């Protein structure tokens, strides 16, 4: 590994516990398929969260659900990845409710 700081992009993210966490994964023309991660570990659908394949949905995220998802697309040419750094907390920029 050469010296460097760039070897892949983390697609970085922002969110709060109640909104709608949705990704996209960049695929290719030769791609086949598409493997969906998580912190390390393979990435499950339920209620809230949707994979759609290239695509993901979590309604009401949560700051259980954060962390670092990683999409691998399967080609007779090779394997991409696409890295997305998730963020979810009710801290956020905006604030309309306040007294």
């Amino acid at each position: 590994g050469s010296s460097g700081s760039s070897g892949v992009e983390v697609e970085s993210f922002l969110v709060h516990p109640g909104d709608l966490l949705q990704l996209r994964c960049r695929l290719r023309d030769d791609v086949q398929s598409i493997n969906w991660l998580r912190d390390g570990v393979q990435l499950a659908e339920s209620n809230r969260t949707r994979i759609t394949g290239e695509e993901v949905e979590v309604q009401d995220s949560v700051p259980a659900d954060s962390g670092l998802y990683a999409c691998v697309t399967s080609s007779p040419s090779g394997s991409d990845t696409t890295y997305f750094s998730v963020n979810v907390s009710d801290a956020l920029p905006s604030g309309p409710s306040s007294g």
